[PDB]
């Protein structure tokens, strides 16, 4: 057991990554009533392994990875954030403030009764509400408070112990209440309700007929023979444009026998045209027919957007389906706001390239990774989380969470505004969201493992129960209020309570249960509540440690 | 300048991530004769920023990220490794040993002349050949050596200084010689030569006609009306199988007017069938027609693989193109080795599902991420890099590099053998390869920044020139030998020299210049040379520090 501990402490990489492996395993496992979050599995694994020896927490590792997690969350919700805000901002901020005042009142009422102290009280606050800066705030506060050095040392030792005692439950029990008990209580399904709430907003588009380019070998005896490519393109209805005979786009070459006519358009229209002209389709050994996404530069005329078809170029929505000609006027640009609309040009390389150069600039493929963009994002997230101020002598700061969310939001919004620059693949963003918070949790659990059982031994039974009460009851009361009176959206209420409590494990877990469809809406509903609750709790800890004097 | 330094040292996250942003920028920039590696840009940025204050290097950060980089390299080359080995293993190991003996002889000849000492000699070795364990080996060696404490302290202080002095050049100049001067010297292009060398091996398949399922509305007046689906499927030649009338796979329902016949097969064959039967194509609003990749369980009969077509199921290669019926015998499984071949089943959900259950199990989509697999991989990479032994009192160990490469190799090979389990997306693997080594470089450069200029001031001019010579000349001599005599593959020689020198920046840079096509072949050509050179250099440092006495 001690050789195990020596090897472990001497190999932190292995100690931490084996914590994540078994953690994700425990998360995957389940009995029936939903499953355990990968985050919760990693937490359990880390708290158990930490019982072997002593494990020093790196604050330049868990910090980096929590930054990754929150910046990914913020960078995914960038576009859909403003809309979900304009939709439910009033309701979500009301819920956040209701939960905050209810938590304050509950903590005050519980600390009025029971053997209670200011250090233990601040520890219960920091632990049961999942706030690791309340410790620092209340510690500096009690330092400023005019008390004997012995009492100050006593409280400064008591606070972190009770924090780690209540932290396990503040992370697990509240998560299980918000993710499992709370949906079933509102008589809904988390996944279905979330995906339908997101569909209700313009962020989950429906499938579209991809307007592609087919190739047809002109066998002998067809009415198209001897006829000019331009004449055929004219004969083609709307949604169908003759991409070109053979591999050229000259609308003057005569269609001869044995050539290959390429046509761009929707599948149904192309099938009808094939039946009418009895066309023989062929694989088409040619790459000279490519589709390109172009971001329209304001003041683009549209005369070229109109002559697209007459030029052998199919213009379609960014989704893919060929766009109605009149809809060229929805690409108007007026007033300001400027989320530039993007077109898709299909056809011959020369014609498509000229129409693109006339319309705008090529949109960057999401598959490409903008390493410098990601690096600057993380750097500025850190620089903004370091920012802070003092309120009544209490030091407060955005911290990693709120600053990372804000930087992700603004950076994703700017990238969506200027779509010519590369971005971060959503696969990488999901990987960050999943791995960063779980590494943070593994480190903090390895650090607070032995401490947790020590606190269970000393002042364990009563304090842990009081902390569980303080953590769950505010959620119950604010949920009752919100749902049964204000009648807010269930997923919106869940996001608001997850934010107001600063429970980042809830973010990750509810997102992985809801899927990448309504995950943007959930993150949007969380972010503002997250910031407000972070501030008010970092201030709530010290006011309590002062009141208790 | 000092407020800058205070803010920087107080915000390591920002200090490191702004180093990566500007680093990737400097890498992107270029004049004409190729560009600067993103790694080299990050190195320059870190060495310049480090000139502000003092920056402590986290060994549980750079270590994790270098592990990520090397494990990604090893996990991508898993499948293609064994083949490239069987192809050029003799040549690559010959090149590795030739380079090692030439470097040893060059170092000995240069240390015989010039004001030379054992500490400075070991420092030049550790710096100009990019080996940060030579420091530890030679330090423990000189510790064991029976000398006055003053001399031991003198040498132990001299070694790291000369190491950091020569490290910048060992990372930049040798990289520029192997990536730019060396290809042009062999009169080739790195990208083209690499991609064609990889094409020469079965790892870059050519495009294939994707055998898809089309839908055709049975207008009135077609010869298929009143005819049974089974009869039509029979009438369909090879490569064409009637997926089913409407949305069912019963080969007894009569084809009525207004129904929709779905047909699976290649585009050319389907076009010929459409022309012959004058079929009207339609978008097809149905998901009940799906394609599934199945891993064949040994002892699968093939009778079902034969009845696939007669059942309304198109069997195709994993690539997509419908496979020749006789080729069902290439899916034989015999002897052992067992890289189970996978089929693709297209058609109706019920028929395809039954044929799959009869043939094998569903292959996992690469888009899914196996977090537990990745975690266990990193953990075991660390546990294996910790392994080591002693040779003549010299401590040696696999370290992070060789152990991570071995674990990646074996884990990727096992996942390719058992394809039912998820994997790591190649996008994530590329992101790791790019970001991990560059973070390692940023940290080590921030740490060795002030030290580098200090060493430039003290014993700077002569030592840096001698180190540049020791670093470049071995490459020149071994390249001459290999190319102009042994006549090995250019890309193979480059990979062998990159491995033998333990220059991980060369791995990353040459891979990003060659692309994901021949990058597996390059990593395969590197790995063995990497291990052998790592060992022989960790042993070469101490033997030199001993000889110099």
């Amino acid at each position: 057991m001690n050789a195990i501990g020596n090897f472990l402490v001497g190999t932190p990489v292995f100690t931490i990554f084996i914590c994540l492996a078994l953690g994700y395993l425990l998360g995957k496992l389940k009995i029936g009533s939903f499953t355990l979050g990968a985050t919760v599995g990693v937490l359990i694994v880390a708290l158990l392994i930490g019982q072997l020896g002593v494990f020093p927490r790196d604050t330049l590792l868990g910090d980096i990875f929590f930054d990754f997690f929150m910046f990914a969350i913020g960078y995914r919700v960038g576009p859909s954030f403003i809309s979900s805000m304009k939709k439910f901002g009033a309701k979500i901020v009301y819920a956040t403030l209701i939960f905050l005042v209810s938590a304050f009142i509950v903590a005050y009422a519980c600390f009025k009764m029971f053997h209670i102290g200011p250090g233990i009280a601040a520890g219960i606050i920091a632990g049961g509400l999942t706030q690791s800066a309340v410790i620092g705030s209340s510690l500096e506060t009690i330092s400023k408070l005019p008390i004997s050095d012995h009492l100050k040392t006593l409280y400064s030792n008591q606070i972190p112990i009770v924090y780690t005692l209540t932290y396990v439950f503040g992370t697990i029990g509240v998560l299980i209440f918000l993710r499992d008990i709370m949906p079933k209580l509102m008589h809904i399904d988390l996944k279905k309700q979330a995906v339908k709430t997101a569909k209700e907003l313009d962020m989950i588009p429906v499938p579209v007929i991809v307007a592609s380019t087919h190739f047809y070998t002109i066998n002998d005896g067809s009415s198209l023979i001897g006829q000019t490519l331009g004449t055929v393109n004219t004969k083609f209805a709307k949604g169908l444009v003759a991409a070109g005979l053979n591999d050229s786009a000259d609308m003057a070459s005569v269609i001869n026998a044995g050539d290959v006519l390429a046509i761009s358009g929707g599948i149904d229209e192309i099938g009808r045209a094939v039946q009418e002209f009895n066309l023989l389709e062929v694989t088409g050994k040619t790459k000279a027919y490519v589709s390109k996404q172009v971001v329209l530069k304001k003041n683009f005329s549209a005369d070229v957007l109109k002559n697209a078809q007459d030029k052998g170029v199919l213009v379609a929505t960014l989704a893919g389906d060929v766009m109605d000609p009149a809809q060229f006027s929805t690409l108007h640009h007026h007033h300001h706001h400027k989320p530039a609309e993007s077109v898709t040009l299909v056809g011959q390389k020369d014609a498509v390239s000229e129409v693109q150069s006339q319309l705008g600039r090529l949109r960057a493929a999401e598959n490409i990774i903008n390493y410098s963009w990601f690096a600057l994002g993380i750097a500025l997230s850190a620089a903004l989380g370091i920012v802070g101020t003092k309120v009544s002598g209490v030091p407060i700061a955005l911290g990693g969470g709120t600053a990372s969310l804000i930087v992700g939001l603004v950076q994703s919004i700017y990238r969506d505004k200027h779509a010519h620059m590369d971005t971060i693949p959503d696969s990488l963003l999901e990987f960050f969201q999943s791995i960063g918070l779980n590494l943070f949790i593994a480190t903090v659990g390895l650090s607070a493992a032995k401490t947790f059982i020590s606190a269970i031994q000393s002042m364990g039974i009563s304090v842990l129960l009081i902390g569980a009460v303080i953590s769950i009851l505010p959620h119950i009361i604010t949920f009752v209020i919100c749902y049964y009176l204000m009648k807010m959206e269930p997923i919106s209420i869940i996001g608001a309570q997850t934010g107001a409590d600063t429970l980042s494990a809830a973010l990750n877990d509810v997102s992985e249960r809801v899927g990448s469809d309504a995950s943007p809406f959930f993150a949007a509903a969380v972010a503002p509540a997250y910031a407000i609750g972070n501030i008010f709790l970092t201030l709530m800890g010290p006011i309590f440690i002062v009141l208790l004097s």
